[PDB]
């Protein structure tokens, strides 16, 4: 885990799933879900989305595995929809943490 770091928070984001009804769903569940995300220090990863996907990934997987091991059985739809939410935080986490970078 210390490999990792765990940077600032945010409030949850909210995106569009293409079910009308699915964006709901997560908004339905939404007092928990995922709402802190895990990176590296800046170093070599350089992407967008490609930094996020890992970001996302990791954090997603920590966000499930302790879940699953208290009982809750997340679907591939459940870890999908976290998928969203986690990009758009680690968006804004991977660039809070960029500003900090030009600020040297």
């Amino acid at each position: 885990l210390g490999g990792y770091m765990l940077g600032s928070a945010m409030s949850r984001p909210i995106i569009h799933f293409g079910s009308d009804y699915e964006d709901r769903y997560y908004r339905e569940n939404m007092h928990r879900y995922p709402n802190q995300v895990y990176y590296r220090p800046m170093d070599e990863y350089s992407n967008q989305n490609n930094f996020v996907h890992d970001c996302v990934n990791i954090t997603i997987k920590q966000h499930t595995v302790t879940t699953t091991t208290k009982g809750e059985n997340f679907t591939e739809t459940d870890v999908k929809m976290m998928e969203r939410v986690v990009e758009q935080m680690c968006i804004t986490q991977y660039e809070r943490e960029s500003q900090a970078y030009y600020q040297r």
